[PDB]
């Protein structure tokens, strides 16, 4: 009762691949929207992803629903609960309005709720950012992909990655960056940039990759990330966002300490912001 058949997923639009279908079985238009993540060779790490997401149930993070073979049995989909408001980067913009700074902070909160979860079963996302990030609703968030996801080896405090795909640099800490060294301290990085995201309503005029890059200046390339690591060595962080309180920007720059070990924990950003909130 976690089988979806090929035939009866009908595509309607690209999510992000992720695709929505609607499972539909009795043919009659009835059947539930679904997310489907399958590939664009990388079965081994598609199947990966489906062991971590299974392995995970929490409020704030996406409902694993199942799985949906490719013939001859050589295939495999991800098949995951579909939640229509979309992400964060597609629904702040639209409701810059209904969103005031208590609701941004609820989410802040869930966010590092559901990455805490992930790191008590010791994962490191290595992704988080607010594309990542889906509306269930105006009052829950969820993290929706776990496509980098990685698990840290028992004994060790990080996963060293050492290979030739692309990486959302503009979101990574500075041992990412130097070493390939993915703690969960690094998770804790990434959540500051993505509540930057989250506190600008995600304007792409105001994006951690538009204003590194007016920070770095022209460059290719193959040199942006040694740019990227000398802007941070001097000190240089994404400034805080118009009318967005000390209290805030003092947690999110706790978030962003060079070192991993001087960074603040996911449990002490959900009590900071929680004893802000009434
Ligand atoms: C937007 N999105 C989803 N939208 C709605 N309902 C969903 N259920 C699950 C995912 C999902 C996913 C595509 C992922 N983003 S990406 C391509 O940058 O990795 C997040």
């Amino acid at each position: 009762p976690t089988h979806f058949e090929k035939r009866f997923l009908k595509r309607i639009r690209d999510l992000g691949k992720v695709e929505l279908c609607r499972y539909d079985p009795e043919g009659d238009n009835t059947g539930e929207q679904v997310a489907v993540k399958s590939l664009k060779n990388h079965i081994a790490d598609l199947k990966k992803e489906i062991e971590i997401l299974r392995n995970l149930y929490h409020e704030n993070i996406v409902k694993y629903k199942g799985i949906c073979t490719e013939d001859g049995g050589n295939g495999i989909k991800l098949i995951m609960e579909f939640l229509p408001s979309g992400s964060l980067k597609e629904y702040l913009p639209k409701n810059k309005n209904k969103i005031n700074l208590k609701q941004q902070l609820k989410y802040a909160v869930q966010i590092c709720k559901g990455m805490d979860y992930l790191g008590s079963r010791q994962y490191v996302h290595r992704d988080l950012a607010a594309r990542n990030v889906l509306v269930e609703s105006e009052h829950q968030v969820k993290i929706g992909d776990f496509g980098l996801t990685k698990a840290i080896e028992t004994d060790k405090e990080y996963y060293t990655v050492k290979d030739d795909r692309d990486s959302p640099v503009f979101w990574y800490a500075p041992e990412c960056l130097m070493q390939s060294k993915f703690y969960i301290a690094s998770d804790v990085w990434s959540f500051g940039v993505t509540l930057h995201e989250l506190l600008t309503y995600c304007d792409s005029d105001s994006s951690p990759m538009a204003l590194f890059l007016k920070m770095i200046g022209p460059t290719h390339g193959q040199m942006t990330v040694t740019r990227l690591v000398n802007t941070l060595k001097e000190g240089k962080r994404l400034p805080c966002p118009p009318n967005c309180p000390d209290e805030v920007y003092q947690l999110m720059r706790k978030c962003w300490e060079f070192q991993p070990s001087n960074r603040t924990s996911f449990q002490n950003l959900i009590e900071g912001f929680e004893a802000l909130l009434k």
